[PDB]
């Protein structure tokens, strides 16, 4: 008798692990209202009520900025977080605009989901300060939100070539990092003037076996002086490393996400993660959860809350599918889970692990 | 009925093609004695004896390189080659040693079968020069040996910051370029002296939606000669220095796009023993995207046409690609069936059986 997949993400083993936000977060005054997943499943979510892995990565705590720890291992993982990060907050820093931070997620997610499916273990941590940092002027952003506290961007007091050392440390507590996930960043289109003059942007992160950069010392056409936050979200094994620059400019990271390795790789998946239509949301998750590294469960309605703590909170949609966390699948598939069986009512599709049915018309 | 994976690569619809080199080249004077594919496979594969798809996106023809202009499709797709650039051939340029391009060759093969995975057709074009173009002088390899012809890499006529526009082309011919596979190289570890002075090697390829760069002016000068393989779409870009120094593509693997993602095929690609091989194929060819068959054996002919041509082991496992299959895995293909008698890992794609053992009611297990 064939079996039909269970819409939503599963695990097949007790060694699976979720990263979230206020919607399972079991902290929250107003849960289990609050909740989007079975209240039993909170232990095995890393997540905390306003935060996002994309916005933990970058900032601290601020006004509006709530920044959490995330920390969690699985050899499968189950993602649903993303939108306290979302056009809806407005936020831009340079002249990149609201869309330049939304592209910015999307690479982010992007590297983490790729990343995570030879981890299993995912830590955000901070590092330490380099030692020996020369005078230092905070940078600022040209909208004056917030500037990203990672990586660090300051200004030097003079315009000569010098370097500081940082280091990606190899472990954390119990946790080993055999690589780490780090920002690197800076402000593109041509030289930028200050100190009072127009002065080339070059900034690197190098070592003896590693090099990333970026330089521009084009000159500005008349008043048109524009700047863009640009990230690029970098593959780094640990060790101590230099943060270069040709001058004035000074990028550095203090904080990575350190993972450790498994000998398998496994898809991630991630639930799609968004506000009411109230609010504005975009689509960074969906276009960074692709195959072959990540299984994506779309929202095929809108965020709809007819028993929960607000309108954000307790989509029937989102909690019918989380229900499949509950069970001891032997499938996970974009279509859902299955138990084992031999055959499926319906085509199960790519990525997918575990030992899964057949579609039961291939035998006719 | 229950099903054996059988060894060797396979295919599941009519929509798969191949990409060799002698030993799938029946052009050459001594086919079939020097294939290790059934003869009447060869239409499905484009193959040129003595050259590689690594060889052919940095080299055109020399005395030592035989440059093939590769181009097939498929959804689903088998490599067999490699071989024509391994530490056998010495090769170097600047100080990075064969090691350097060993590392090289693997970041090729590993970025291919990536960008394979989302596209059917694969085809090395020749890029139209950027139209203007000033005075060039042609670099060169501190071992005197032939630098490559993609990137180009030349000297300016002074230091001036300077850009070029190079072409990525939407199409070839009948074909779609949705992406290409593009080299970015440059000479690393420091200043460079030339013209007077130890000048900045400082390179970019550079649009609006688009930055990849290098930069080193820091203080015996010795250099190496590295490279990235890049995802870029389609459109006009700027070949930018800093001064001096220019690098631009000459060729790129121009690609279209399917709307699935299915993992590529190769197959290990080794001289015989007297000579050095190397393992680039296997340390490219990993999952997700990828399903890699090594030889277990080392390259030995039996009936062939000499030493290096007709390896029996692989002529075994190309006999894989004549089966009637619904299953393609690291483990082989089977035909379509409920029951494997083994264990099928990761990459596989199709209708794939179950582990026998997973349903035994006996129970001895
Ligand atoms: C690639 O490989 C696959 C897998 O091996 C092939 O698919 C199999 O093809 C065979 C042969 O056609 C199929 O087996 C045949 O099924 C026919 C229908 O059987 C159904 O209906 C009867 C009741 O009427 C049920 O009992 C049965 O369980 C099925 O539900 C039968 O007519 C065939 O019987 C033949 O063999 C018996 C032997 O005793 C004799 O009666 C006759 O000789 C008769 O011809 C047979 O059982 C099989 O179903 C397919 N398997 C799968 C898994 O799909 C592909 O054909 C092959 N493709 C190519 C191009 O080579
Ligand atoms: C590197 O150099 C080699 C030459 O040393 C070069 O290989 C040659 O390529 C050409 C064209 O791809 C081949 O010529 C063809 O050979 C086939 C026989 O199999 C003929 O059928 C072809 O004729 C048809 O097409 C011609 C147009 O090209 C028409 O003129 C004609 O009407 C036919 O329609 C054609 O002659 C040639 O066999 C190979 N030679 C060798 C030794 O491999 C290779 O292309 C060069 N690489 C690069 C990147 O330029
Ligand atoms: C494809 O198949 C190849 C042939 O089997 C594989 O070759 C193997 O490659 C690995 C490295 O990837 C080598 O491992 C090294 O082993 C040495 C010890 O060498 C000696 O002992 C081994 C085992 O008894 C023996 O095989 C050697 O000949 C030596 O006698 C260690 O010092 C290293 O740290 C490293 O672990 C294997 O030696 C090598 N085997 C052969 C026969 O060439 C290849 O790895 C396969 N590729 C993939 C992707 O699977
Ligand atoms: C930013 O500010 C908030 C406070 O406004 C910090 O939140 C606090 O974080 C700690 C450590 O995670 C929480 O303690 C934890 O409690 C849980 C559940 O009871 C326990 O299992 C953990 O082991 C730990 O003790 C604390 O409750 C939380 N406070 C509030 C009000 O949420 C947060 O750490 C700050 N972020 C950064 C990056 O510094
Ligand atoms: C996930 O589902 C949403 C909702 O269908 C998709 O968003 C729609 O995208 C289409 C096509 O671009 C637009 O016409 C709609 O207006 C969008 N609707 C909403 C509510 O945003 C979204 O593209 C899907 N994501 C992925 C990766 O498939
Ligand atoms: C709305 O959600 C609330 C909160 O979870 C539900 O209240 C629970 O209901 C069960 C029985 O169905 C009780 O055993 C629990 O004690 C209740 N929990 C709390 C915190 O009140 C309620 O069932 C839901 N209402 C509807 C109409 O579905
Ligand atoms: C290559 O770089 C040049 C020069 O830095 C860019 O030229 C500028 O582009 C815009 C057109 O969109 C003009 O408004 C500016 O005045 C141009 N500056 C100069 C000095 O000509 C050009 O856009 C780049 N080309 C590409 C394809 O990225
Ligand atoms: C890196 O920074 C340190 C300062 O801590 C400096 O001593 C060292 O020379 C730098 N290395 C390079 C290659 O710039
Ligand atoms: C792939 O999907 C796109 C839309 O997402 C569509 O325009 C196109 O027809 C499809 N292409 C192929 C080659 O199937
Ligand atoms: C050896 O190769 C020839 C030429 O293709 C073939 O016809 C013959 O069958 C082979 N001989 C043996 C013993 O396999």
């Amino acid at each position: 008798t064939p079996v039909t997949p269970y819409y939503g993400p599963g695990h097949i083993t007790f060694d699976w692990c979720g990263f979230g936000d206020s919607r399972s977060d079991c902290t929250n005054p107003q849960s289990p209202m609050s909740l989007d997943i079975p209240q039993q499943l909170c232990p095995k979510f890393s997540s905390k009520s306003s935060s996002s892995m994309f916005l933990s990565l970058h900032w601290n705590n601020h006004s509006s900025f709530v920044s959490y720890d995330y920390f969690n291992c699985g050899v499968e993982k189950v993602f649903y977080e993303g939108v306290n990060f979302s056009p809806r907050k407005q936020y831009s820093c340079w002249d990149e605009g609201v869309d330049g931070w939304i592209e910015l997620k999307t690479r982010f997610y992007t590297k983490l989901y790729q990343m995570a499916t030879t981890s299993r273990c995912i830590k955000l941590i901070q590092l330490q300060a380099p030692s020996s940092l020369p005078t230092l002027q905070a940078g600022v952003c040209r909208t004056n939100k917030q500037l990203p506290d990672n990586p660090r961007l300051a200004l030097l007091s003079d315009t000569v070539p010098t370097s500081v050392q940082f280091v990606l440390p190899g472990s954390s507590g119990t946790t080993i990092c055999t690589k780490h996930l780090v920002p690197f960043c800076y402000l593109n289109h041509g030289c930028f003037t200050t100190g009072g003059s127009c002065l080339p942007f070059g900034v690197s992160y190098v070592s003896d076996s590693f090099y990333y950069g970026y330089y521009d010392a084009t000159p500005q056409i008349g008043s048109t002086e524009s700047h863009d936050y640009v990230c690029d979200y970098l593959f780094m094994e640990p060790g101590t490393y230099n943060a270069s620059t040709v001058g004035k400019f000074l990028v550095y990271p203090t904080k990575s996400y350190c993972m450790d390795t498994m000998n398998i790789t496994v898809p991630v998946q991630a639930v799609q993660s968004i506000w009411s239509e109230q609010y504005a949301s975009d689509d960074a998750i969906g276009q960074a959860c692709k195959a072959p590294y990540c299984i994506f469960y779309n929202k095929t309605t809108p965020y709809t809350v007819t028993n929960g703590s607000d309108a954000n909170h307790g989509d029937d949609e989102v909690r019918m599918m989380m229900q499949g966390l509950l069970r001891n699948s032997s499938c996970i598939s974009p279509q859902g889970s299955t138990p084992l069986a031999l055959y499926s009512t319906e085509m199960i599709y790519e990525p997918n692990y575990g030992s899964c049915p057949q579609f039961y018309k291939l035998f006719d």
